[PDB]
């Protein structure tokens, strides 16, 4: 229960402190204008490691309860975010601004995720006060508002192409509220500055109408007119307790990151803790396309929310029927505690293939959930062998985004209907795997193949290629940091300082199961932000002052980033140390006609695998 | 059904035919001495395509329906081996010599398989005429016949070190006869050349003792009884008819090769046909260690026989207790045909993961076979999902072999017991993979994805870095040979003539999955025998000369290759041709604790997949 998310009355109770201890006013997040104050989000704050084990393993007192509320301080002389350790839960008694703390100043006020209440108010913008602006042209395209169709926005990020830019391309597409929400569009995309905190200011800098570009709607509109624009018509035997999973021989407090997503913590294997933290970090999309939004997005998922997004899962569906399914709670733009049903599901899976054959079939222990934005959908997966092997996958399921299909579109994707694109993407997500193999004290290992010609000692005057076993212990970061579209070696483990009965260091191996998205030149601007895409895998020293691989912060400032995963890597000693491990995986996606209405689960993910490696003596046993 | 394996009733008849023909001096296989003349097996010889074809599509008689008989000419002054093709069935009326003419020119009597009779006799020769010579290091070491554990041979391949060899290293265990029985290596391993055709002539060339070498047994004895030997010593919807599986979306006839393991024909999606032929063609395992036989070996185990060493299923363990089996029937070794009880298994599994999102489950048909050598076990899967995607999986499991531990043993493995080294291994296997994507007349495309640094058109300033889609039609058959640890386009595929509704050239794409082992050097003067094994995927012509990447009389002679792969690979126009594709999956395999007493099939193995890529208009419907 110190890793257990807060509960719906411990969220209440950290509102309910902000409100008496803030000196400034603050408004409901849920209707607040850029120029208010207001509290973002409030979620576990998670606790020191060394106090947690200090608790978990030696009896000593449990540590201090927190909770972390992101502020909004935009009612003040100069604007800016803030985070707020508040604590000790149940009964709070500080309020501690660690902003400076954790990010070396203050966090620019334009960095902040764009509210519920601002996408609302940009879409009175366009549907009040632009888009009838353009009523010609898109009564002639899209029947706009003559007893045809309804119309609807699309976002994309980041935002600008700078930092301090808060300019949204958001697209319009066609209401069919059925399979398929951006399959439809219009090939309209305008560009709003929302940066003024006063909406009244915010402007409409260009637009994008299938294929060119003007100034501003009004200049569209006469072209249009004067018959000088071109208009393409657009038609339509466990335990769940708490927070705690309890097998026969597994052990884990499992949560959910409302921005980093699915977590684990505290996994014991037959009473011997593997790992003190397996947690999904960040999730990141780049897109490529002719139309401004496909052209542009380059989506780190934290920025909105993996918990936050999450969705109930549907029993029978989603999970088998006999799934255990807990919930989940969470105040992010809102007042009052949340509660999302069904966020979690274990289960017990069946895998129809025999484990070892006299022998048995394959029984695994299985952890999920999803998060779905817009429709598209990740179904997280952790996974527990009953060999004590760990196996994490992610899927990506749902509808995928659509540009209007214009010239030479071919170069970024594939037609997928008429007047329809779907544009080239990878799909990425980042882990933070902090393996405790044997204990904290942690070293790495690199083993591989080799064929080495030499004489046959029967035969001296014959040779053969000699098939042998190299090993090599990493010393550094540096070493440890494996780019993405490279070769790792084989067998990459964690080992503890001590062996096991044969006199082999016992150790834990991460194989890294996800063909390669392919990683974005560093020459991108922007790339900064989600630098932990340019690993495959990599081996840091844990430090408090790393939480995490990225941030929510980063999505809206890539140029800038607020976490830059690469600044982990500094050449600091791994040999003995307590190590975390970060595995990126994912894919390209071309889409293709077999992917609508819906890209299928069809595959088995894209993920990692944890797998002893002269961690016992022999075969381990099961019940 | 003309893809069905020989019923029994065939192989009765062939067996009669040839002993009418074929003299009245053969002998029974089961029995026979080097010198004898004797059927070494008989099983379907695969029509031709064309007439195939012609019959399943174009409605044209069947063509002849035939048998391959493999007959050991050891009675006669220049023995060799032939193979004949015998019919028509039901009723045979000739028998023609298609040695020449597949292999341009003889079969050499030394690259024959060893007869089970021809092992039995070597144990005779070890147990009555060697080890008795060196009774007094053995009754040390291994307690020989003093009230202590009896011992036993272990087979390794090849024999010899060039062409023209046969000559064993036979590795002696004890045969506690409780879990693994090769778990404990003595380091004992004799080198008996049983070449000559009378097996009284056969001897011992040198003897490997637990480190040492000896020239012979009774030398061995001598130096021990000197006292100069220190001896280590060792303790103690669906259904399926015949041949053919019917479910609503699929269709397909199942089978097994004596020597080349389960294949599939004609399968059809919906009714239409996308691969003529998808089969397993080469197992190939290459190890690595100090002692003898570990250091020696390179597996080619068609020359064994992948469905001859096929094992019942274990209902409830290898596959679902209700699911529906099949007897499989052959005759290697035998004048009479036996019977394997549920060679196979049919079965639809719920995938225990959302298809689509409430949404649909998913669902799939498993194709089940399973090889098994001296408790080492090949599990092969080829599940056929609802939506057109083909999955082709290997397993494998049980026991793995053992060395006796000594010297620089950790260089080539790890210690898994005591005095019992794990040594290293790759594991590899080859697929043919057939595919008929929208007819004969297929092509082959690589795409992939690409970043361009461009200038933002609505802000010339600033630069993105451009993804988009690359598309390059393939050739040559050199140009669709990619070498297996390489980078090859994430997007290849075989591609139709026609195009999707959307002008998309409608194809199946092979997406390799496998940690591929590690190419064996081409310097080795073997490995021409296996160069299939150079590539993970390999584009061909298909060719009626060309039916199989391996051979069963590649394992005893590998230095002059009956089948060497990459003659296939002669730069051939690649561009509207009937295509065939060779997939190699692997992986490397540095034995561990946990192996023992067996290895785990936990994760999922090594493979591939067929997928639909713009093949259809849209996802398809599913009944
Ligand atoms: C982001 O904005 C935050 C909210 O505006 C700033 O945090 C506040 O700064 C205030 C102004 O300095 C502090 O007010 C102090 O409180 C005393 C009463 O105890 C007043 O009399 C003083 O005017 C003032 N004292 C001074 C000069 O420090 C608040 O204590 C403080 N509020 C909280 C909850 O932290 C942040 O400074 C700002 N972030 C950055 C880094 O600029
Ligand atoms: C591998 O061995 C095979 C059998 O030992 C050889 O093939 C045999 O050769 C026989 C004698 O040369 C053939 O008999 C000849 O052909 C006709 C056909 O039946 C016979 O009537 C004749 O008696 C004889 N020729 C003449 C004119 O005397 C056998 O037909 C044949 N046996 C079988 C069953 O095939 C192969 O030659 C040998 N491999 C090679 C290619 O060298
Ligand atoms: Cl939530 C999700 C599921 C699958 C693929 C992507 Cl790229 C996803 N990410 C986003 N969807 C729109 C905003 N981010
Ligand atoms: Cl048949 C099999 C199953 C699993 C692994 C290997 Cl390397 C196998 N191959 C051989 N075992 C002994 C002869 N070859
Ligand atoms: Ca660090
Ligand atoms: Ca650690
Ligand atoms: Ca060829
Ligand atoms: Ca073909
Ligand atoms: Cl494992
Ligand atoms: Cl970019
Ligand atoms: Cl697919
Ligand atoms: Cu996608
Ligand atoms: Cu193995």
């Amino acid at each position: 229960q110190l890793f257990a998310d807060l509960s719906r009355e411990e969220l209440t109770t950290v509102m309910s402190f902000l409100t008496q201890q803030l000196g400034p006013d603050l408004v409901d997040a849920a209707q607040a204008r850029p120029s208010d104050n207001c509290v973002f989000s409030v979620e576990l704050q998670l606790p020191p490691k060394a106090a947690a084990l200090a608790h978990l393993d030696r009896g000593s007192p449990p540590p201090a309860r927190e909770a972390l509320a992101i502020v909004f301080f935009g009612g003040q002389p100069q604007p800016n975010v803030t985070e707020l350790v508040v604590g000790p839960l149940p009964q709070p008694s500080y309020m501690r601004d660690v902003t400076v703390e954790r990010h070396g100043g203050p966090l620019p006020y334009y960095r902040r995720p764009v509210l519920l209440r601002e996408y609302l108010d940009i879409d009175q913008m366009i549907f009040n006060r632009e888009l009838p602006q353009a009523a010609g042209v898109l009564h002639h395209c899209c029947s706009y508002k003559q007893g045809g169709q309804k119309l609807l926005t699309m976002n994309s990020a980041p935002r600008g192409v700078q930092s301090g830019d808060r300019s949204t391309w958001f697209g319009i597409y066609y209401n069919i509220t059925k399979g398929g929400p951006y399959l439809h569009p219009v090939g309209l995309e305008l560009l709003v500055d929302h940066k003024a905190l006063d909406p009244a200011d915010w402007t409409v800098q260009k637009v994008f109408f299938q294929g060119r570009y003007y100034e501003n709607l009004a200049q569209l509109e006469e072209q249009f007119e004067a018959g000088q624009v071109n208009v393409v018509v657009i038609p339509d035997r466990f335990s769940v307790q708490g927070n705690r999973v309890a097998s026969s021989l597994w052990t884990f407090s499992f949560g959910l990151g409302a921005f980093s997503g699915p977590r684990v913590f505290d996994v014991r294997f037959q009473g011997e803790r593997l790992a003190y933290e397996i947690s999904l970090q960040e999730a990141g999309a780049v897109y490529g396309g002719n139309t401004p939004a496909a052209m542009l997005t380059r989506y780190m998922d934290s920025g909105f929310g993996m918990g936050y997004f999450a969705t109930p899962l549907i029993r029978g569906v989603d999970c088998p029927y006999l799934a255990t399914y807990m919930d989940w709670h969470f105040v992010v733009e809102s007042q009052t505690p949340k509660t999302l049903h069904d966020a979690f599901c274990v289960f017990e899976q069946n895998k129809g293939l025999p484990l070892r054959r006299g022998g048995v079939a394959q029984t695994v222990l299985v952890f999920r959930s999803v998060s779905t934005m817009l429709n598209y959908d990740y179904v997280w997966d952790m996974v527990f062998y009953p060999n004590g092997a760990i196996e994490v996958k992610l899927h990506a399921t749902g509808y995928i985004s659509s540009a209007f299909l214009f010239g030479a579109a071919r170069r970024y994707g594939n037609q997928v209907g008429e007047h329809t694109l779907g544009p080239v993407h990878t799909h990425s997500a980042h882990y933070k795997v902090d393996l405790d193999v044997g204990g904290l004290e942690n070293w790495v290992w690199a083993e591989d193949m080799a064929f080495v010609p030499t004489a046959i000692p029967w035969s001296p005057e014959h040779q053969i290629q000699r098939l042998q076993v190299t090993r090599k212990q990493l010393e550094t970061e540096e070493q440890a940091a494996f780019p993405l579209g490279g070769a790792s070696p084989r067998y990459l483990y964690l080992a503890s300082k001590q062996s096991n009965k044969w006199g082999h260091p016992r150790g834990y191996r991460i194989q890294t199961v996800s063909f390669a998205g392919g990683p974005m030149p560093q020459n991108s601007p922007m790339e900064r932000a989600f630098s932990w895409g340019r690993y495959q895998l990599a081996i840091t020293q844990r430090k408090e002052t790393e939480p995490s691989s990225s941030s929510v912060f980063n999505q809206n400032d890539p140029w800038t980033p607020t976490v830059d995963f690469s600044d982990f890597i500094n050449n600091e000693t791994i040999a003995g140390k307590d190590l975390v491990a970060w595995v990126t995986a994912g894919f390209l996606h071309i889409p293709h006609a077999e992917d609508i209405p819906n890209t299928v689960t069809v595959g088995n993910g894209v993920g990692f695998f944890l797998r002893p490696y002269n961690f016992f003596d022999q075969e381990p046993s099961m019940d």
